[PDB]
């Protein structure tokens, strides 16, 4: 291609090219489109409809402040919108029915809309790390029962919906580290066998309302980890009471509390 380098499955590299918009006339059979590291500001998914075989779209580091969603990309499985400056998440369901991986990490989302994930029935991974979320809409994950990985790390969450994890029979990884959480709703984890949970870096308030969490931590000590930028060994003691001197939540007695 005159602007992007093509490799043949057909991978197209349009990255780090000072692009201000989608380059015209790309290979009709493009399968993977790299638009990473450019100067788009705004982008419309409808402009990609001509590429009926597109399964992976990377729009990371594109200075995006707005994302228009219309039309249909029927076989898109992965969408990377990380490292941009989107303030809101548009409704994607009607346009991306086959999506399994959605990454909107390191943006500036201040909230997620009601009914945000409707239609994303195949979603397996949702990354929202490094945004500006304070609370989440009820029923956020009702439309995505096949979710296996959920990352809400490094936001400013102050509360979690009691039923946030309802229906998630395949939940494998939950990242909630570095938020402003002080408690966990009774029954939050349900009977889910969650292998990897990251909960450190939060100002947990140890009082009678933390006992549900204390008991879950005791029962899941080997499933609590500390995040490390790399690729481990559990450390349940990483979850600490803020109203103390680094006292581990999993050892909080709760003396005198109603049982």
């Amino acid at each position: 291609h005159p602007i992007c380098e093509v490799s043949k499955h057909l991978e197209v590299n349009c990255d780090k090219r000072q692009l201000t918009a989608l380059p015209p006339d790309l290979p009709k059979d493009t399968t993977i489109l790299h638009l990473s590291e450019n100067l788009l500001y705004t982008f419309s998914l409808a402009t990609l409809m001509p590429y009926t075989r597109l399964t992976q779209l990377n729009l990371d580091r594109c200075e995006l402040t707005k994302l228009q969603v219309d039309g249909t990309l029927p076989v898109l499985g992965t969408l990377d919108l990380s490292h941009n400056q989107l303030q809101s998440l548009p409704l994607l369901g009607q346009t991306l029915p086959a999506l399994t991986v959605l990454d909107v990490s390191f943006n500036r989302l201040t909230s997620l809309p009601l009914g945000a994930l409707r239609g994303l029935g195949e979603l397996q991974e949702l990354y929202l790390k490094g945004n500006e979320l304070k609370t989440l809409p009820p029923g956020l994950l009702t439309p995505t029962p096949k979710l296996e990985k959920l990352s809400l790390a490094n936001n400013q969450l102050t509360e979690l919906p009691a039923g946030l994890l309802n229906g998630l029979e395949n939940l494998d990884t939950l990242l909630l580290q570095e938020n402003s959480l002080y408690t966990i709703p009774k029954g939050f984890f349900g009977s889910h066998l969650l292998p990897f949970a990251f909960l450190h870096g939060n100002p947990w308030l140890c009082n009678c309302e933390i006992l549900y969490f204390r008991r879950w931590l005791q029962d899941n000590a080997e499933n609590v980890y500390v995040w490390k930028q790399g690729v481990m060994t559990s450390n349940v003691a990483s979850v600490q009471c803020d109203n103390s001197d680094k006292f581990p939540v999993y050892k909080y007695p709760g003396k005198g509390c109603p049982t």
